[PDB]
C-alpha cells in the first residue's frame, strides 16, 4: 500500500506537472500528517522535516467528508479561501497554488497538488481528473 500511494503521487505529479503532489492522512487522534510525497528536486521533501503535531480541525473533517475538490489558484488572494492557519506555511514553503481532493470511504485523507513556481489557474477538467484519482485511491483502500 505504501508503494501504491508513492506510485500514485508520482504519476499524478507527472500528469499535472505540479511542483509537489502528496497524500495527507487524518489519524484516529484527529491529527493529520503527510504519508506520501513526490516533489521536484528544487523544493524540500516535507516528509523529511520534523513538524510539530498538527490538529486537523473537526470543521475541516466535516467539510472534506462531503467529498468536494478545492482549487486555489493563488493562496495570497484574500478571496481564494486558504485557511488562515496555513498563511505562514505557504510562505515558508513557497507554495503559490494548491488543488485539494478528499479521499473518502468518513474522511481518510486528501490528495493535494502544489504549484510553487507560479500561481495556477486550475481548470474544470483537472478538478474532475483529481476526483477520479481520489475515487481510485478509495477503491484501492477497499
Ligand atoms: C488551520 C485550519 C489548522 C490546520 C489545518 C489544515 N492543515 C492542512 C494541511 C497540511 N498541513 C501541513 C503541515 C503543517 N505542519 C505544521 O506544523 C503546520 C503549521 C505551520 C502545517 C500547516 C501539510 C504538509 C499539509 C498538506 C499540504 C497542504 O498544502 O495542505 C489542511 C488541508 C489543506 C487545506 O488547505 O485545507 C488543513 C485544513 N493546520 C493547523 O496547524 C491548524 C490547527
Amino acid at each position: 500500500m505504501k508503494e501504491i500511494l508513492h506510485t500514485t503521487v508520482t504519476e499524478v505529479q507527472r500528469i499535472l506537472q505540479a511542483d509537489r503532489v502528496l497524500i495527507y492522512h487524518v489519524l484516529p487522534d484527529g491529527t493529520g500528517k503527510t504519508i506520501s510525497e513526490s516533489v521536484l528536486p528544487d523544493y524540500p521533501t516535507l516528509m523529511d522535516l520534523e513538524f510539530p503535531q498538527e490538529v486537523f480541525p473537526q470543521e475541516y473533517q466535516q467539510l472534506y467528508a462531503q467529498g468536494r475538490v478545492r482549487a486555489i489558484a493563488d493562496v495570497h488572494d484574500p478571496t481564494a479561501g486558504l485557511a488562515e492557519c496555513l498563511v505562514e506555511f505557504v510562505d515558508q514553503f513557497h507554495i503559490k497554488a494548491k488543488l485539494i481532493v478528499p479521499i473518502v470511504q468518513q474522511l481518510w485523507g486528501l490528495l493535494i497538488a502544489h504549484q510553487c513556481d507560479s500561481v495556477r489557474q486550475w481548470v474544470d477538467f483537472e478538478l474532475e481528473l483529481m476526483q477520479q484519482l481520489a475515487d481510485q485511491i478509495s477503491i484501492a483502500l477497499s
